[PDB]
């Protein structure tokens, strides 16, 4: 019985994390998804939601439904590639979930409701050993970004952790290479051109806390403040205070792009920065940061499981002739997919390090 | 002048019924809107929502927000073109609204939660006299359709009424003319190509009772069943049981089209049908059934306030040469705008009638 | 002996034919694609275009480029899993094409500029033996639809043929089943809700031969006349003069749907038609007509290779209870994709019939 | 004293220039648009194009057509507010156009074919005295931006001029205030989030000069290099070589946004830049630069006739706290509409100076 995982919340977020783990060949062999929790109990509806994705395509594993015991009123178990996964109804308090009863040690917290560390602590109270929140968190709760600071994970200090946000997983790797290769970042402003999300609205509606955010998403360019760039200060502490940014939400189904403008801490050139991103992508950042030097458009990154894919041609063509300090770096991300794979990545690293803490 | 109306539901259909009421020029004069009820009190947000509409342009009446009470909090009063409108909060049960206090007889029920007649009766119990449900109603409730059967309204029998759906308001006028002109309708199947609405999702979401309906709205053609053709059978009783249809939700912001195929009861031609539609549009259906003989696309009907706009070119060019019974009729509708007007249109109707049943 | 194919026009439909072939593992076994002819000569552009597709995803095979001879400046040769394909420069006169010089016997003509039989006959003067026109043709070219009338191909008479259109290929199989099984078709009118195409415009532009068709495509529902349903009259002679239709162009990037309404020649029921279509898809229309009984939306048909995919839940839910004559049949098609696989299928049919016709 | 205008090209940009002129109430009054020149001469089609606009709504003037003479089969004259506009046939050479004959003094060159100053100088041989190119020009044509350097117009030396691009007209007013008010620009990088335009494709098409630019426009984010920021150097020579930028083409049909990142020449703050922007907009930039402090989205700028509308909240909320040198400025533009009114503003300014010159 390998790593024992539970997913709390089985909306699009939980769903895409599950399929990211099936995609990396982890189901039933490296990770056991014991259960999934949601307010919906219709397993046939979940199976359907898992089989067809308007942007990602067709799930490649068969998904059937069954009954945990012949008593049960209706199917409550999803069967994915042979593996039985139980559906459990959602609780107001995570401390009520039957984590312990189930044998689950790691909880992927994807509901979006238990983003504060002490709210998220409830899962450990219910029997779980570790919680990975699949969004930014508050109340402290180590924020960890794979390929950037994930070695700061300390098995019994960090029980409840944040995998950050999809925008921060795109930008952090770029900033990380800029700092690690010696260019440094004195000041930087980030603009993310963002595909719509599920908190947006088909037609102008009501969004009291974000007035622009409530307007019709598929026919507008909608500005929004965002915390992703300031959040990079948690994972790359030298940048606190030096970086902030904004989003413009645009009418594409998925795939987003970061437009980073920044002043380097030493004289350099867009060419040396471009060679360092490529070198990093092939070595220490492999699987987290890639680059393209082709003429790609957003559709071409769909299903890319890298966190950040540097656009070499867009970057080399639109920077200032012989500039030594003031540069623009363009990098893409499949806002839904790379992040999901990183959630799984973070869960495995933690497990690996946890098991190591017992050796 | 008088006529006291209160809109329950200040969401998108309520503000559009409200703006439909202002554009023409009835706020305060022949109609005085006194209060609006909604789950939010922010009056400042409400004014922002009224002022900017992605599809319909900018409201052309100035709107402000003053206080009404020292001691409660911010504002709660809309001031549109010199008229004060008060925002009250919503309550689980409709018989808590101060309709008598405020002195509102006619209530435009638009929240979507009180479609069952009995719930609509609640406003009666709150001091209001008559009620117009701005959606297809149930529990029994006279379904009136301006231009078709509205003049069936009985001030003594009908207190709670439903103005049907925007789709039924586009279909029933065409069908009315086919029946009234003696073309007859033996059998018919309608297809409505409908812009996406607010019950839809930007990305693949959760939609339990309509699996297709839960899929990503602005990148898909989404088929749906609809009761709008069956509803024509309640309003034009000779078609009862002979009509049905479906919907295809497509990625456009507003404006929909009815694609009606039908078998006439006797021998005709599309040219006689076409003449008869044009002739009624200029007469007995004038203001309700309009037509176009131009090369229009759905953006050309934005803000058209007819209920149904017959496309003569599309109908004449796409029918079988020499056919006598089997016909296709195409008609457009700004699903938002036209209907909004029809609600205010109905409201006046009854005011003109039910006065003269009290007087 | 691999049949030697040449593709005139290496625009979208030519590419998609090529992709369809590689996928079926035919390239270099049953078919040798010797050359693609187009106005552009840039093999590296062709390779870019083949690699990335915004709707169909990344091409899963490796594409590289080479030089036919060292002389040649830029690459003029596409290489796919070792299969070498010469990029030849288009000619205003197809008779100057070097088909004979290349040993090409079958030309797939997909530029849309040689759809007249007499113009496409220029390929034969160039050295080809047979031409398949990948659109509706004129001047008396035999029109063949796979699974419907393709056995009417006659090797000694039919040298330039038409594979009809994508819509004709979705519609025709439905009508064939109806007519073949004895339900029959007395009258019928089709509506296609179609994804926009390359002929359309991004913003309101110029289109003097289709006024509506020049308006902005991704924000409008755009009506258009269409010869698809009438063309069914050429492939299924008994339907001549009984069927016509129209199109509505909607803002989805790919995947379309036929909304057929018809009067059957005998008394039936929707249940009986539904059962026939499913049986036929499983047997004599296998590979041509598929069905679904799932809750699918347009994106779920992307890359479906069938010509027509009958929607059983949409058909069964939106028809008249107990009706015996007047019906609605819903069927999908990936307008691009199913049709390109049929082009390939027609070519193989033709090559087998030609081989049998000589010895 | 009305000036005599001719419009070369009556495609969308020429049409929007003529609509802007009309909207400013100039038609017949200050300006005699004598004729429009295009490959189409069907006056009925131009009437239809002008009457309906998917993005800008219905023309506010009535458009009818007539014939220059009785024989004129197809009408060839457009009539707005009883002003007659002759539709003349486009020529391969501007020098062969009949401007002297017609008495045209100013030609608005909008085809995009004659952006080379010496190609646009053909109009002069045709009988015109001045040419305004409604695009960036090459070959030494003087580039004039209203509100920034338009008083550099020199009647005796500038005969063929450029009104720059819609992007340059949005940026230059912003850089112009920074420089004029003493903040200065040491270096700047601009990103424009632009609406798709008529050069893009509905589906992946052919675009040998811009590989990315040939990809499906309404479902992609499409990077593109751009000359707009560097061109700011021709209008404010002090920024020569200090500015450059890029575009991301997104699937909105109109309205774009400039996201400028720059480093100021001396310490300042985002509050002082904001106050200067706002103050210039009420004074010397009035009508050219506007601002909003409301929660606006792109559709709220449709039909805004400014060149640049500074977004105060999006600017003030998304900069680095206490920053003295490194800032972001956000400004919107209706890319069609603002620029079209600037084309007319530039002709009326040239006419006043040429008028004053002769004295
Ligand atoms: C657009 C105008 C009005 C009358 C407001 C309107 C409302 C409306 C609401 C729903 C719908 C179709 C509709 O069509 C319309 O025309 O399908 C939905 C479900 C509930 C999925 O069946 C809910």
């Amino acid at each position: 019985m390998p790593i024992k995982v539970g997913i709390n919340g089985f909306g699009r977020i939980g769903r895409m994390v599950f399929q990211a783990l099936c995609e990396d060949g982890l189901l039933g062999t490296e990770i056991d998804v014991v259960a999934v929790v949601d307010m919906n109990t219709d397993a046939e509806y979940f199976a359907y939601q898992m089989r067809y994705d308007t942007v990602h395509g067709k799930f490649k594993y068969e998904v059937t439904t069954t009954k945990s015991s012949p008593s049960v009123a209706k199917d409550d178990t999803l069967v994915v590639n042979g593996h039985r996964i139980l559906c459990v109804k959602a609780q107001r308090n995570p401390a009520d979930l039957p984590w312990g009863k189930l044998g689950v040690e790691y909880v992927i917290e994807s509901t979006g409701l238990f983003t504060a560390k002490a709210a998220a602590e409830g899962h450990l109270r219910g029997g779980a050993r570790k919680v990975v929140i699949s969004a930014p968190a508050s109340g402290g709760a180590k924020t960890l970004v794979m390929g950037v600071n994930h070695h700061e994970y300390n098995p019994s200090e960090h029980h409840v952790v944040s995998n950050a946000s999809c925008t921060t997983n795109c930008l952090a790797p770029i900033v990380h290479v800029l700092v690690k290769e010696g260019f440094g970042v004195q000041t930087g402003l980030m603009t993310t051109i963002h595909s719509y999300t599920a908190t947006q609205k088909t037609v102008d509606g009501v969004s009291v806390k974000d007035w622009r955010g409530g307007r019709a998403a598929a026919v507008n360019i909608i500005p929004s403040t965002t915390g992703a760039a300031k959040a990079v200060g948690m994972v790359i502490p030298s940048t606190q205070g030096k970086l902030t940014g904004m989003s413009f939400r645009v009418p594409t189904p998925d795939v987003s792009v970061v437009d980073l403008t920044f002043t380097a801490a030493r004289d350099t050139s867009i060419q040396e920065i471009d060679a360092a991103l490529k070198r990093a992508s092939k070595t220490y950042m492999k699987g987290i940061l890639g680059y393209t030097d082709e003429e790609l458009v957003s559709a071409d990154f769909i299903n890319d499981n890298r966190s950040s894919i540097y656009d070499s041609k867009a970057t080399l063509q639109n920077n200032l002739p012989k500039e030594r300090r003031f540069f623009k770096i363009v990098s893409w991300y499949d806002n839904e997919w790379g992040y999901s794979h990183r959630v799984v990545d973070l869960v495995r690293h933690m497990a690996s390090k946890d098991r190591s803490a017992r050796l």
